[PDB]
RNA sequence: GCUAGAAAUAGCAAGAACUUGAAAAAGUGGCACCGAGUCGGUGCUU
């Protein structure tokens, strides 16, 4: 019936989910194909995808080469040429004299209204559709996209909402002023780093700039590379080198380096724009004239400089072309920067250089035409000139009246190539380029399984990756250096009296009593530094309002009753006291101007719909730009049906859900997530935010256009805010007064006075009448859901393609020669195919097989077996195919949800960062099941006993945990999280018990796969073929 | 390219599995309900 999808992609994983109305996980049976006795089984539609990193011909495909995009220019020239085709049916000295560079004959085909060769015109318009441009900037050129100003205050915004932990804010800057000035690039970083006296040069940000202005800047300081990584945007080989940059540091930073190109291409544009003689000209042309008139200038200077003044050394300049002269410069492979290391000498040495030098400075001294910075041109620049020269010619050729709008669409459309080019064409790392062809694959086979059913909506997740601990010290490390850079500039000792370390930073309430100089945030006395269990985290916006549990809006006090009765920010008598010292804590950047306006937002009034809309925006939209891209390859894929109108019919809804969002649905009802105890938790991150998803898009259809991806009717903030709380609730069309968009999802609402709000217990849509959430049967399908045991974990299995390397092993029945007397004896047994050997196995397998030493193989048997192929024995136990001669575990354990959430709470004690009253009732459940903690080693214990069948290993953590068993229950739970590592699925790992060391338990026996059941399992796992081993032979 | 010279050589100018296919590529895996130890059972219907 009706369904939707829910999608959790990451770097190593993909969750997948399909729920209905009632937010249930179908269960359905599956053929079963082979040549075994069964036939049908019976799959829940939940699962995840797992696939290691690695070199495989899908991953070659998802690559960027030159050859694929030479075929994609050559075709958009053919094209042209089709064009011209049907009315072209029915001098070089003169050229390079009148037009000496393709841009002068450019700027006279936009400024000429006198009739020219058609030729030249197929010279113009094969050179701007050859090299169109970057589509970085979506519709028309206006400031909103163009203006340096907006897009540094939109590259600043991004990085403060990457971070936001000591984030920077710039108001004050000129940004227009600074970057679009006629000066050398190296000059002006320094000019711009002058006006922020908290970054430096070689910093992350400072870095940013400089590689936006066209710099190579190493990045191994930012973050710690052992290889060196140089950037440069003009190079040709930047999309590669950042894909390599990306895979080392995560895909969190794409969209940030993306914001730095869109600051070039603004820099760029200003300084394009700049040379603006008349309104209607032809900017580039006009300018690469200009910068052509320079060269010829300089270069007539030059000879008649050097002819008077400096006889000697001529040959050498305009003869030689060996040493990178200006004769190799033209003639010769040397380069601009090779051409300038060479001619700086004499520039310096000769008389009458003035005016050569401030050009050389700022790099704009005898250029060529064809140089590196062509990448920055957008295209919606080669589509007016194509405009004005169609506009001019138009009454002359007919044909570009009735091909207008062709050749434009040609130009401006992203032609449209094939899906793994538009992967590929993707600013990310290999691993979520991988990811994303995985996912539109698991789509395909999902709406394949559905009986060609397209889903109404599918949610979309980037999985976040969680913390590898190398940046849980970086963390640490930055609100150290704000706390000590306050403390300096402040000049209170407390670190003397008091001494902390970064370690010690981590924790919430300690690192609050440090940003607030150990001083009470509403009272004016000394906090007392050993009483903080009796102190209270409060937040300076309330959870009512917006959903901020970062330090940027929480603050240590004794009481949170001294915020006052109001349900808005603290109030103004506190204010008006500790005005002097919030003001002290302000300009030591001790916090940034937002807390500050937060925590004095009742001086302005209070809040107000602005702010509102602020909120909502801040929840609710993606900023990721990547996000948008697969929304937009997915949305592309499934929606292509259209209507007599040039209007796209969007069936299927592409919802972008942000991380906290599901995150905060799991703290907040106790859904709890352990990622430590089987891979099932992507599985059922999709799920939740299917739920999530659905209730959203169900509940408020008007903000589709906040997280819905596409072109919909735009909306304002007037309809949705009501006038009044109570007076307005339940008698008006708005949705919300308070701004937190995750309100309907709970059933009462606590306020930041206390006041218990209740809300019905079946929530429907105001205009439509449909139940969109029912408070009773949707928790309990939740629980239940998340209780399923049986989630489908599928681990891609790869050939390899790129100490010999293995690419797939394979399976031969064959007989070989035993003994003196070499008497064939019958042998089944497992090959291992190298990567060289494998076109030469592909071409002849039997004549391979017959040169290694077997002798009647039988080419019906022979098995391809890549890595990682699944194999099942008795009692359900399964190992992968690891090489020829090891395998891996197979096997899921899945744990009851109590015993999850149990866990959860054991390992989350201390932080549990909620309101006292939960987290009381929270600790009192875990310390009145301590049985729970038996339970659950009886789980693993029976598990391992069914499909470990280590014995050695069992009986040592058994032991262990005996020893043990007295101990606390909170670094007990660690240390049964610790010890489901040796039941995880994959190759067996080393972990630590809380003394103890267990060391992998490999699998170097592989005679019992060729007698065991091999599973070939699909790219969802719903789709299964057995083929019994033991029946071979 | 311009001037000399038998040349050589000199002066100048200027800008997963399976099926079909060679291949790209097309195809192959029923619907509800009660449960839930890696999925089981029942009804309908191929």
């Amino acid at each position: 019936k009706k369904y939707s999808i829910g999608l959790d992609i990451g770097t190593n994983s993909v969750g997948w989910a399909v729920i209905t109305d009632e937010y249930k996980v179908p269960s359905k049976k599956f053929k079963v194909l082979g040549n075994t006795d069964r036939h049908s089984i019976k799959k829940n539609l939940i699962g995840a995808l797992l696939f290691d990193s690695g070199e495989t011909a899908e991953a070659t495909r998802l690559k960027r080469t030159a050859r694929r995009r030479y075929t994609r220019r050559k075709n958009r020239i053919c094209y042209l040429q089709e064009i011209f085709s049907n009315e072209m049916a029915k001098d070089e000295v003169a050229y390079h004299e009148k037009y000496p560079t393709i841009y002068h004959l450019r700027k006279k085909l936009v400024d000429s209204t006198d009739k020219a060769d058609l030729r030249l015109i197929y010279l113009a318009l094969a050179h701007m559709i050859k090299f169109r441009g970057h589509f970085l900037i979506e519709g028309d050129l206006n400031p909103d996209n163009s203006d340096v100003d907006k897009l540094f205050i939109q590259l600043v915004q991004t990085y403060n909402q990457l971070f936001e932990e000591n984030p920077i804010n710039a108001s004050g800057v000129d940004a227009k002023a600074i970057l679009s000035a006629r000066l050398s690039k190296s000059r002006r970083l320094e000019n711009l780093i002058a006006q922020l006296p908290g970054e430096k040069k070689n910093g992350l940000f400072g870095n940013l700039i400089a590689l936006s202005l066209g710099l190579t800047p190493n990045f191994k300081s930012n973050f710690d590379l052992a290889e060196d990584a140089k950037l440069q945007l003009s190079k040709d080989t930047y999309d590669d080198d950042l894909d390599n940059l990306l895979a080392q540091i995560g895909d969190q930073y794409a969209d940030l380096f993306l914001a730095a190109k869109n600051l070039s291409d603004a820099i760029l544009l200003s300084d394009i724009l700049r040379v603006n003689t008349e309104i209607t000209k032809a900017p580039l042309s006009a300018s690469m004239i200009k910068r052509y008139d320079e060269h010829h200038q300089d270069l007539t200077l030059l000879k008649a400089l050097v002819r008077q003044q400096l006889p000697e050394k001529y040959k050498e300049i305009f003869f030689d072309q060996s040493k990178n002269g200006y004769a190799g410069y033209i003639d010769g492979g040397a380069s601009q920067e090779e051409f300038y290391k060479f001619i700086k000498p004499i520039l310096e040495k000769m008389d009458g250089t003035e005016e050569l030098l401030v050009k050389l400075n700022r790099e704009d001294l005898l250029r060529k035409q064809r140089t590196f910075d062509n990448g920055s041109i957008p295209h919606q620049i080669h589509l007016g000139e194509l405009h004005a020269i169609l506009r001019r010619q138009e009454d002359f050729y007919p044909f570009l009246k009735d091909n207008r709008e062709k050749i434009e669409k040609i130009l401006t459309f992203r032609q449209g190539d094939s899906l793994h080019e538009h992967i590929a064409n993707l600013a990310g790392s290999p691993a979520i380029k991988k990811g994303i062809l995985q996912t539109v694959k698991v789509v395909d086979e999902l709406v394949k399984v559905m009986g060609r059913h397209k889903p109404e909506n599918i949610v979309i997740e980037m999985a976040r990756e969680n913390q590898t601990t190398q940046k849980g010290q970086k963390n640490s490390r930055e609100r150290m250096k704000r706390i000590e850079e306050g403390i300096k500039e402040l000049g209170s000792q407390i670190l003397k009296e008091h001494p902390v370390e970064n370690t010690q930073l981590q924790n919430e309430k300690l690192y609050l009593y440090y940003l607030q100089n150990g001083r009470d945030m509403y009272v004016d006395q000394e906090l007392d530094i050993n009483r903080l269990s009796d102190y209270d985290v409060d937040h300076i916006v309330p959870q009512s309002f917006l959903k901020d549990d970062s330090i940027d809006n929480k603050v240590l006090t004794r009481s949170d009753k001294n915020r006052g009765k109001s349900d808005n920010v603290p109030s103004e008598e506190v204010v008006k006291k500790m005005k002097n010292y919030w003001r002290q804590l302000l300009n030591a950047k001790l916090i940034t101007q937002r807390k500050f306006d937060n925590l004095t937002k009742a001086e302005r009034g209070g809040l107000s719909e602005l702010d509102k809309a602020g909120f909502i925006k801040r929840q609710l939209v993606e900023t990721r730009q990547i996000t948008k891209h697969v929304a937009q390859i997915l949305d592309s894929r499934m929606n292509t049906k259209y209507d007599e109108n040039d209007k796209l019919i969007r069936e299927v809804k592409v919802i972008t859900l942000k991380s906290k969002l599901v995150s905060d649905f799991r703290k907040d009802f106790q859904f709890y997530k352990v990622r430590e105890i089987n891979n099932y938790h992507h599985a059922h991150d999709a799920y939740l935010n299917a739920v999530v998803g659905t209730a959203l898009i169900k509940k408020y259809p008007k903000l589709e256009s906040e997280f819905v991806y596409g072109d919909y009717k735009v909306y304002d903030v007037r309809k949705m805010i009501a006038k009044s709380e109570q007076e307005i609730g339940k008698a008006t069309a708005k949705y919300f007064f308070y701004s937190n968009i995750m309100n309907f999802f709970k059933t009462e609402i606590t306020l930041a006075n206390g006041e218990i709000r209740k809300r019905p217990l079946i929530e429907t849509n105001g205009e439509t009448g449909e139940i969109v959430w029912d408070k009773g049967r949707d928790f309990a399908t939740v629980r239940k859901v998340l209780s399923m045991p049986q989630v489908n974990i599928v681990k891609k299995t790869e050939v390899q393609t790129g100490s010999p390397t293995v690419a797939y092993s394979v399976l031969v029945v064959a007989k070989v020669e035993k003994g003196k007397s070499k008497k064939l004896k019958s042998v089944k047994e497992l090959l291992g195919i190298t990567i060289m050997e494998r076109s030469s196995f592909e071409k002849n397998p039997i004549d391979f097989l017959e040169a290694k030493g077997y002798k009647e193989v039988k080419k019906d048997l022979i098995i391809k077996l890549p890595k990682y192929s699944l194999f099942e024995l008795e009692n359900g136990r399964k190992r992968m195919l690891a090489s020829a001669g090891e395998l891996q575990k197979g096997n899921e354990l899945a744990l009851p949800s109590k015993y999850v959430n149990f866990l959860y709470l054991a390992s989350h004690y201390e932080k549990l960062k909620g309101s006292p009253e939960d987290n009381e009732q929270k600790q009192l459940f875990v310390e009145q099941h301590k049985h729970y903690l038996d339970e659950i080693i009886e789980q693993i214990s029976e598990f391992s006993k069914r499909v470990i069948l280590a014995d050695a290993n069992l009986d040592k953590v058994l032991s262990a945990y005996n020893k043990h068993r007295d101990k606390p229950i909170r670094e007990q739970a660690e240390n049964i999280i610790h010890l489901f590592t040796l039941t995880n699925l994959g190759a067996p790992a080393a972990f630590k018990y809380f003394d103890t060391t267990i060391d992998r338990k490999r699998y170097t026996s592989t005679k019992e796969v060729l007698d065991a059941t091999l599973i070939h399992q699909s790219i969802t796992g719903l789709y299964e073929t057995r083929i019994d081993l033991s029946q071979l032979g």
